[PDB]
């Protein structure tokens, strides 16, 4: 599988109010994500990696290793834990965070430098792009 190690800048999203209103976020708290243009940075070592969700307001991160379920702590998103297991499927990098909320997860691939996020919960599906940047002193 290809290594995802990279700083990624915000492209575009859409339907992030779906999936925001699926993880039950308050309408307060959507009005603020919704305005916002978070970077995702990516440390992959071996089987191990940190994924980041960099932004002025909030950060979120998770670690794992690919094929271990863990307890994902997202009280810091909606509230929740969840029992969360990433794949590899071909290229794609596959989440499933199982608990309360149905069909919870996300997928990421690479298309050259930019990275795509396919988000879900319950029947809400968003889509994101971010761009690697470049190591330029
Ligand atoms: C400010 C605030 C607050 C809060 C609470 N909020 C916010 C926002 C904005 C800021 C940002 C934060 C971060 C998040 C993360 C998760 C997703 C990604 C992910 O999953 O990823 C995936 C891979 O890549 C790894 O992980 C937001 C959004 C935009 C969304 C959401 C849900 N939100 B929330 F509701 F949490």
């Amino acid at each position: 599988p290809p290594n995802l190690t990279g700083y990624y800048r915000f492209v575009s999203q859409k339907n992030m109010e779906d999936y925001l209103q699926a993880l039950n976020i308050s309408l307060a708290v959507r009005k603020i994500a919704l305005l916002l243009k978070p970077d995702k940075e990516i440390e992959h070592q071996g089987n191990h990696m940190t994924v980041r969700t960099l932004s002025t307001f909030r950060n979120y991160t998770v670690q794992f290793d690919v094929g271990v379920e863990f307890e994902e702590d997202l009280r810091s998103v909606d509230g929740r834990k969840c029992q969360t297991i990433v794949t590899w499927e071909e290229e794609h990098l596959v989440c499933v965070q199982k608990g309360e909320v149905p069909n919870r997860g996300w997928r990421h691939w690479l298309e050259g430098e930019m990275l795509y996020l396919e988000l879900t919960a319950r029947d809400a599906v968003c889509e994101q792009v971010f761009r690697k940047v470049r190591l330029v002193p």
